[PDB]
């Protein structure tokens, strides 16, 4: 079964701003997704200290960047804490609402789109380069889910029947036709070096 949900008004407004505002510095989407992966990895690592059984779903703490020119996708994989069904549907959208209001107020005041991460809504910067975003996630206390949205005010959540992940999150970016530069090895390496050189987890850039 595929469940369809409406984004809260502020999130739909945020997504429309990201998709419609003329802003050439699109490359910042990668640092935002890597930062979310790094934060998710910090969470599981901290949780594992009081409960070692939380790493029974995988001991390796890493980030993989997987470009696919045939499917026109850039996948960001992490072995972080993952997200529950409640996180995908309600929890994160609720925390994102306040961050969204503050960000849109800052943009009106003179701030730029690159500052999105300071408002904890950096995940939505994925819509700078992607026409559709698929999020495959597995949290220790829940099942594997697939979240998906092409914006337009709605998202879907379904139980994932694909390849089991153990634990973590896969962000599949279905790139816009004119954003294929983010599938190029040299381009991804340049972006990682410029904005994510001090991330405390190994970042492996897969090759085609
Ligand atoms: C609590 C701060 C971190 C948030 C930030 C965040 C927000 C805010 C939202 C999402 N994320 C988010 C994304 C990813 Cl891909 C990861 C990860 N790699 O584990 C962790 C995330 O949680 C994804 C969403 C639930 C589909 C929509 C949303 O509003």
């Amino acid at each position: 079964e595929v469940e369809t949900f409406a984004f809260q008004a502020e999130i739909a407004q945020l997504m429309s701003l990201i998709i419609n505002t003329f802003y050439s510095n699109k490359e910042i989407f990668l640092r935002e997704l890597i930062s979310n992966s790094s934060d998710a990895l910090d969470k599981i690592r901290y949780e594992s200290l009081t409960d070692p059984s939380k790493l029974d779903s995988g001991k390796e703490l890493h980030i993989n960047l997987i470009p696919n020119k045939q499917d026109r996708t850039l996948t960001i994989v992490d072995t972080g804490i993952g997200m529950t069904k409640a996180d995908l549907i309600n929890n994160l959208g609720t925390i994102a609402k306040s961050g969204t209001k503050a960000f849109m107020e800052a943009l009106q005041a003179g701030a730029d789109i690159s500052m999105i991460g300071q408002f904890g809504v950096g995940f939505y910067s994925a819509y700078l380069v992607a026409e559709k975003v698929t999020v495959i996630t597995k949290h220790n206390d829940d099942e594997q889910y697939a979240w998906e949205s092409s914006a337009g005010g709605s998202f879907t959540v379904r139980t994932d029947t694909g390849e089991p992940m153990g634990r973590g999150t896969k962000v599949i970016l279905h790139l816009k036709e004119d954003q294929t530069e983010y599938l190029e090895e040299r381009r991804i390496k340049e972006i990682v070096k410029k904005h994510s050189q001090f991330i405390g987890y190994p970042i492996t850039l897969f090759v085609e």
